[PDB]
């Protein structure tokens, strides 16, 4: 289907007035290396004054603090969440679907995901890599999209509505029962592989 109204309100809502997109990348590696990433630490690698992460992560309501205030999610993250997201023999997790399928590309790994059905709990997994997607288990997998709302955080706005399902026509089923979501679709992983690609696209040009 034509996803251009997902990657313009995803982009817009990172591309918003103190949005994440600028520090997006550099937080995403950080986290990578599966450790808490301090906010003073963050400003280094990004040579911003502290005010100005502080604006930025203000902002993102959502994001993911530990006992010692350092930050251990954004997107990716540290604390259990149902989509696993693993690099290197290190556990990580993401947000939502969309996220494991975005992440590779940024951060310039591959990894293992798996998650379960959103409609029937059968597991699911594949590879993602910066480029592509490899054992897709099991072969029809589907996502749920849902268009991203003005301003609202994106993690109750879109981030637990974004689902992996274990077939289009399963997932098809799931999305008749939740009309009330605004712009609920249905693709398979595939397609949502392919709108991330356009997201990192356009994130990575409008980046300095
Ligand atoms: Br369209
Ligand atoms: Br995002």
């Amino acid at each position: 289907m034509k996803l251009a109204p997902y990657i313009l309100e995803l982009l817009t809502s990172v591309n918003r007035t103190n949005g994440t997109a600028d520090l997006l990348v550099p937080l995403l590696r950080e986290l990578a290396k599966g450790r808490p990433v301090s906010r003073t630490t963050l400003a280094g690698i990004l040579d911003w004054p502290a005010e100005r992460v502080a604006a930025v992560l203000e902002q993102a309501t959502s994001t993911e603090y530990d006992k010692d205030g350092n930050i251990i999610g954004y997107g990716l993250t540290l604390r259990e969440t149902s989509y696993v997201f693993e690099i290197d023999d290190r556990r990580l997790y993401a947000w939502c679907a969309l996220d494991t399928l975005i992440f590779p590309a940024l951060i310039g790994r591959t990894a293992r995901v798996s998650s379960h059905c959103a409609a029937t709990g059968a597991p699911v997994s594949l590879t993602v890599s910066p480029s592509e997607i490899q054992a897709v288990e099991p072969a029809g997998m589907a996502v749920s999209l849902v268009l991203p709302q003005e301003a609202a955080d994106v993690r109750q706005s879109f981030c637990c509505h974004v689902h992996f399902f274990a077939s289009v026509p399963t997932a098809e089923d799931w999305a008749s029962k939740h009309q009330g979501l605004e712009g609920l679709a249905i693709v398979s992983v595939h397609e949502a592989f392919g709108l991330g690609q356009e997201f990192n696209r356009h994130l990575l040009q409008t980046m300095s």
